[PDB]
């Protein structure tokens, strides 16, 4: 792979710390519960989640350094601006996740559109658009299973969220600044 | 006028399509209420409302364009940047409008701020100024005829919520940067 | 000292303003109470408390000034939207207060970053961890005394709200950036 193993764990260590907060989020204020009493937990969520975030953070990464033209201007300031912008987006949700669905979707999308105006490119788009389909499309399936569910008044996607299109989608342009990132950080003569 | 017929009219699909999202906001979080039963909807509002924003949205941009030096650095970043700033704010209203008056305007006023920070110039602030004083005078003669109403903790300026003044600069700073695109984007040499 | 003496008023105005705004949003919205009749009060506040904050703006501009490199291509727009973003950041956290205290923390802790992120050097953070240490400090003493007390749900920092961290640590990346532009904007050849 283009990521040296060392940069890998970097990565899936910040998307499962950033998972960890946001999940906790959503568990406290009842946007989402768990009905999985079997497994391990650490703090609100099962062991696995951040496990799969933080999986999904750096192999995000790693496919963007696989798409044409991985910017060399990236710099750290950068990647902890997006960081915060979708750390700052996902504990939103948790906050408004009990209005409407339309001004609660829409204000994630705006979220996610600037996210990517201010730090995306083309690439880290098509980024954001792969896991905005295989986020969602994960967590209607455990829904299905009755491993989780949303409050009733979030589950419109088939038993999840509509706002984790967005959500996702500015995950997967940030994950892609980080593969960036990654390698512009290297030494340099 | 400066615009093309086609460009126009892209700004007033672009203007009524986003001003239905809000309304439709406002409407179902009970900022709002309409009382005009004789009149087609479309979606939560009167036909002719996004008729109005849209035609609003196309002559800022014109008007801008009449103005000093519009920029010719202008891009459709920029543009998706403004037009999720603006959605985001509108909808925000909708989520807050039950708090007190102070920090819901501060709040407003601070996204409006940064908004032009952003993306705005002199003329651009200008444009603001007229809708910022146009769109809320329209607002309180429709409310004084009892079109429809405010709730009754957002209506402090004669009728209508004081968010909408910087509501409606942060809508015509960014109008004014849609003709601004218009001009900018068109084929070069 | 290097600012003027017209400079540090200037800012101690600015600070005062902006204090007397976040701080009656916080009382109208519960997350602060008063105990302290005996002294006059400037709106919601004592007339002391505009006087501390406008007193901390000037001092940390003029500790910026006595820090390595003060930037000279600071501009009044990034500081309208500095200012902007912590207002906006005050008045967000009286909107949020009586939510969960981590999705509370971590929506001030991604605004903080981002402000930095955008306007802020390295002088400007060690300013800002400066009043985030003092700050929360000052407040913690002055809820032991009895002077005043947060909601019971927004008091979980020894009695404060664990926001005023990030809160104040924005404050100060911005008060440095207000030094670094009183320097820049004097008259040139
Ligand atoms: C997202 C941030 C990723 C941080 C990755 C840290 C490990 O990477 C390594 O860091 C070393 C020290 O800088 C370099 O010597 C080396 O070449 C680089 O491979
Ligand atoms: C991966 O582990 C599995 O996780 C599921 C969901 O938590 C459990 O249902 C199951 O028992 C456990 O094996
Ligand atoms: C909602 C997401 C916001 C994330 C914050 C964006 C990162 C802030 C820093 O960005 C960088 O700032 C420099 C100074 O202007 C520019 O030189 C550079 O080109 C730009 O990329
Ligand atoms: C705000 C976005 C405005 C989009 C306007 C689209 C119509 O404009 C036209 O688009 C053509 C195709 O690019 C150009 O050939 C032509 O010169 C230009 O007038
Ligand atoms: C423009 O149309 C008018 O709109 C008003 C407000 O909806 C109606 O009161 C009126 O009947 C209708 O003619
Ligand atoms: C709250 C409003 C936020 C809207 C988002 C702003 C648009 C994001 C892109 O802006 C542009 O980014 C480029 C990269 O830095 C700069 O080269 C350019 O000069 C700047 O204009
Ligand atoms: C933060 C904004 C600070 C505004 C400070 C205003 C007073 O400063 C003075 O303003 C004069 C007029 O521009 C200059 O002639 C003079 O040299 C400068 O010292
Ligand atoms: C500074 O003034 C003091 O402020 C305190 C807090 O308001 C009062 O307790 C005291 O009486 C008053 O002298
Ligand atoms: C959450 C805090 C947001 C505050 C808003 C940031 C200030 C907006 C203007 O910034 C400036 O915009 C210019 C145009 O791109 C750049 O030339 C310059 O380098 C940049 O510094
Ligand atoms: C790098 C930050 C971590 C990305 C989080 C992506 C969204 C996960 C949403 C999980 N879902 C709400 O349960
Ligand atoms: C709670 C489920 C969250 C799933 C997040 C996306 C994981 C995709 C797997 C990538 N490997
Ligand atoms: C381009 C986005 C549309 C601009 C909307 C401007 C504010 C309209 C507010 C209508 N009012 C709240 O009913
Ligand atoms: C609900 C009324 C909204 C009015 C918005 C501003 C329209 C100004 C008319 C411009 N022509
Ligand atoms: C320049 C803006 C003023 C800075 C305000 C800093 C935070 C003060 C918080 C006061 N505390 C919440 O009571
Ligand atoms: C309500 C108390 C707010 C205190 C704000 C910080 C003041 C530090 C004093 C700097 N001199």
């Amino acid at each position: 792979m283009r990521l040296r193993i060392s940069e890998a764990v970097v990565l899936f260590l910040l998307g499962a710390v950033a998972a960890l907060i946001g999940d906790h989020s959503h568990v406290v204020t009842g946007t989402t519960v768990y009905h999985t009493d079997a497994v391990p937990f650490v703090w609100s969520s099962p062991f696995w989640f951040p496990i799969l975030v933080g999986a999904a953070t750096a192999s995000l990464a790693e496919l963007r350094l696989h798409l044409p033209a991985p910017r060399d201007g990236v710099t750290a300031r950068q990647a902890l601006g997006g960081v915060a912008a979708v750390v700052g987006t996902y504990v939103t949700t948790a906050l408004v996740h009990a209005f409407p669905v339309v001004p609660v979707t829409a204000l994630v999308c705006a979220a996610a559109a600037i996210t990517w105006c201010v730090l995306g490119d083309g690439p880290g788009a098509a980024c954001g658009v792969v896991i905005a389909v295989i986020g969602p499309a994960v967590e209607i399936a455990l829904v299905q299973l009755g491993v989780f569910a949303y409050h009733p008044d979030s589950d419109g996607l088939f038993g999840v969220a509509p706002f984790l299109a967005p959500l996702y989608f500015a995950f997967g342009v940030v994950a892609a600044l980080l593969g960036e990132l990654a390698v512009a950080r290297r030494p340099q003569l």
